[PDB]
């Protein structure tokens, strides 16, 4: 019962998810510390498409959010990945990678057409993202058009 496992969030997790998110982003120099707010706003708007936690000994160690993105104003089965957050002390152990791979697998399994993200130049290549935006297509390549994240992201 000391094993880490990944599962979908439940309503009872909201405070802890936000605590982990805010801890992860607190020292991030370009962060305006809105990532916790964003997750909660996505949830409030029913736009938190997928929300997974990594849990061990009843504690949330990490979290990932996915939400729909519009392309040229249209819903085309594309999602944005983020935020993803792991407790600072438990980073560099593969938790983030496990959350990302599992989240992508669940999106694909539910009929998604692709995922986009903004982030580190090289890290996300291990999940198939290719290069602003990085993109992972589950079928045809990403259709052209302005990418808009949900209003929660501002
Ligand atoms: C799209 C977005 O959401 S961008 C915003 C991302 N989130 C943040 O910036 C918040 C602060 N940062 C974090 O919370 C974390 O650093 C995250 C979520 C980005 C990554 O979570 P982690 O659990 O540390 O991810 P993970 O362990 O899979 O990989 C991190 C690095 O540790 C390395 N690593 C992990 N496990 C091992 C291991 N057993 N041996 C050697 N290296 C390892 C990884 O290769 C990676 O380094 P690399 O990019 O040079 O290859």
């Amino acid at each position: 019962h000391h094993h880490m496992h990944i599962r979908k969030e439940r309503p009872q997790d909201a405070a802890e998810i936000r605590q982990v998110t805010e801890a992860a982003f607190r020292p991030v120099a370009y962060s305006n510390q809105k990532e916790g707010e964003i997750v909660d706003a996505l949830r409030a708007a029913k736009a938190l498409t997928l929300s997974l936690v990594a849990e061990e000994d009843g504690q949330v160690l990490g979290h990932i959010a996915f939400s729909p993105v519009l392309i040229g104003g249209a819903e085309k089965g594309w999602y944005g990945l983020g935020p993803v957050s792991v407790l600072p002390a438990r980073q560099g152990e593969g938790i983030g990678g496990k959350l990302i791979r599992e989240g992508l697998a669940q999106l694909r399994g539910a009929g998604a057409r692709g995922c986009v993200l903004l982030g580190d130049l090289g890290y996300y290549r291990r999940f198939g993202f290719k290069a602003y935006f990085q993109c992972l297509a589950f079928g045809p390549d990403m259709p052209q058009g302005d990418v808009a994240y949900h209003a929660a992201f501002d």
